[PDB]
């Protein structure tokens, strides 16, 4: 039976909150969130992976004006590899690529759609897989202003994705089933960078509408 509860921070799956600043790189968090959680799981070594390296060499991306999960794993795939932080740090604004094998921190063998809307399947590949790259509706000032408990608000729109995040497990709180969710806005925001949202509440703000995961 899959877990009732599920929760990566608690097992060393999770590096710490990062701040995307003043760039569209919130697809290069995810991504890099969802990367870190599988060569945690492979090598058994947790260390920060370079969102900049995305920003700045996914040529099927913008850099920092906004990408998608999937051009990143397929560039990590195709690249054969990706830097970690430390070899190819983050300036928050796009240079020219400065890709180096010699820093090269994992690699990247495909990557899964969550089968759109599918609340279960998406459920299911947390417990089984890890950290799952997830798009959701971030638009509103009730998002914005998040501090504690589980967060729904009717007006999110399902079909209105603004946003990239990283679910790194699912839970109940008081009787409201929820999706734990890290931001990439700083440990200011929200609780410490994290936000509990609504799971099983007619797919709230599209969390299950484009999730995916890289294969190691
Ligand atoms: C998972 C999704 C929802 C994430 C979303 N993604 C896109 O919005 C997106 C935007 C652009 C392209 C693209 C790829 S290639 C190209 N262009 C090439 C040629 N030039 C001429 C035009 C642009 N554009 C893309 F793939 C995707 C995103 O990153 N966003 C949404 C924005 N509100 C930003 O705020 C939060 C995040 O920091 C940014
Ligand atoms: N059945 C379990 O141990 C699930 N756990 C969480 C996990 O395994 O990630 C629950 C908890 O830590 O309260």
């Amino acid at each position: 039976r899959a877990p009732d509860s599920v929760d990566y921070r608690k097992k060393g799956y999770v590096t710490p909150v990062k701040n995307q600043g003043q760039c569209g790189s919130c697809w290069a968090f995810s991504s890099v969130g969802a990367l870190e959680g599988q060569l945690k799981k492979k090598t058994g070594k947790l260390l920060n992976l370079s969102p900049q390296n995305l920003v700045d060499c996914v040529s099927e991306n913008d850099g920092c004006g906004g990408g998608y999960m999937t051009n990143a794993f397929q560039y990590v795939q195709k690249n054969r590899g990706i830097d970690s932080e430390d070899a190819y740090p983050y300036v928050g604004q796009e240079e020219s690529c400065m890709y180096n094998p010699t820093g090269k921190a994992a690699k990247c063998r495909g990557y899964r759609e969550i089968p759109e809307g599918n609340e279960k399947a998406l459920k299911r590949a947390v417990a089984r897989v890890g950290p799952v790259s997830v798009a959701i509706d971030a638009s509103l000032t009730s998002f914005q202003f998040y501090s504690k408990g589980v967060y729904y608000d009717e007006s999110c729109n399902s079909d209105n994705l603004n946003h990239a995040v990283l679910a790194v497990g699912y839970g109940i709180q008081k009787g409201n089933k929820h999706w734990i969710i890290k931001n990439s806005w700083g440990e200011n925001w929200g609780n410490k960078g994290y936000i509990l949202m609504a799971r099983n509440k007619n797919n709230a703000c599209g969390i299950a509408n484009l999730a995916s995961f890289p294969k190691m």
